[PDB]
């Protein structure tokens, strides 16, 4: 397909996208984040392929960066693909216990580092992690980045392009409202919010996604 | 997944819809038409599925319809699945030539029988096909039904969800803007427009693809 694209969002804040090319439909992507600390980078989510989590390590090499960890933020392929290629390379992989959990139950490679915590945190005080609850997904987390103000929402949040949830094979419909109110709750000052798939944009992208999950649970 | 759904759209015009569940995205639709002659159906496009083209050829026996013959409006899975289950029953296939041996290229099951001419019939002149052109595909066809003035664009048009021209693998994109005004060209009353994908709509359904078509063009 396509391969990954990889820019610049924010300062020390690259969004990184992969593909897949489906007919009947056509180029549906996958958003995640490198997150640098320095010349120290983490990645919030691996590319949707082992192939494009080898490019995304190959962008970070070339430009100098040390790739330190990854976090994955709920066991689905497009958010765990390169879980294995970082195991295999003695980088740390991060997910919560219930996404390792959900993970081996699927028969996938697991992470080297695991949390039974609604919140954990990543580098300095980098990036923070936070379960609002179930949604998507019974295991989806978000990163808050407070330097640059950005909130990382994951497949649990949807982008204005969208007008309905997406995949809801293992969502809890009747709980994701209250899960973005979560979100709401913690009273980021958030300037961007980045979603799983789709387009980055604002806070709005939470209230969007209130409305998409109110409507969908009434029905 | 989700089965077949069959709804009526017109006098002696039935909408059918089969679906794909994709982790990444969600549900992606596929559309294609029953055609009533008196008690004698015409098949436009098979589902998406063999066991979905078994619930469309059960829906007509329960209802007490007679199949007279299917077409297929171009080669992809999405028109044609459904044609080896027709050839079991001997129900006549039909789609154009370049059609059948773009099927056998992809070593699919072909029609029985096949035209190449720009335009064919069916039935009375209760569908009259006609080739517009490259476009979504290189041998896609429309379908016209003057009764009901419904034109079937199949994946060659683009419904108003859509903000882009879908899977364009097999595309001919210059060619694509010609093509639809070879079809406005026809000057057909056109009241609704059935999409491969998405929702019917009207007329308009032709100027927004026209819209999409000339803008990846100029891209
Ligand atoms: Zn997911
Ligand atoms: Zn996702
Ligand atoms: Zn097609
Ligand atoms: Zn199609």
């Amino acid at each position: 397909h396509k391969p990954l694209e990889v820019i610049k969002i924010e300062d020390g804040v690259y969004l990184h996208t992969s593909f897949k090319n489906i007919e009947g439909y056509g180029l549906v992507d996958s958003n995640g984040l490198v997150v640098l600390d320095n010349n120290q980078a983490y990645i919030i989510d691996t590319p949707w392929s082992e192939e494009d989590t080898k490019l995304l390590l190959s962008w970070a090499t070339d430009r100098g960066y040390q790739v330190m960890a990854s976090i994955s933020t709920h066991s689905h392929e497009d958010r765990t693909a390169g879980i294995k290629l970082l195991n295999s390379k003695s980088i740390p992989t991060y997910t919560s216990e219930l996404t390792k959990k959900l993970l081996a139950r699927e028969g996938k490679p697991v992470p080297t580092h695991y949390f039974k915590d609604d919140e954990f945190t990543l580098g300095n005080g980098l990036i923070e992690l936070y379960y609002p609850g179930a949604g998507h997904t019974e295991d989806n987390i978000v990163a808050w980045l407070p330097k640059s103000k950005i909130l990382f929402g994951g497949c649990l949040v949807r982008s204005h392009e969208w007008e309905a949830l997406g995949y809801v094979g293992d969502a809890s419909i009747s709980s994701w409202a209250d899960s973005i109110k979560n979100i709401v709750s913690k009273k980021y000052p958030i300037q961007m919010v980045v979603p799983g798939h789709g387009k980055v944009g604002s806070s709005d992208i939470l209230d969007h996604t209130i409305d998409l999950a109110e409507s969908a649970s009434n029905k």
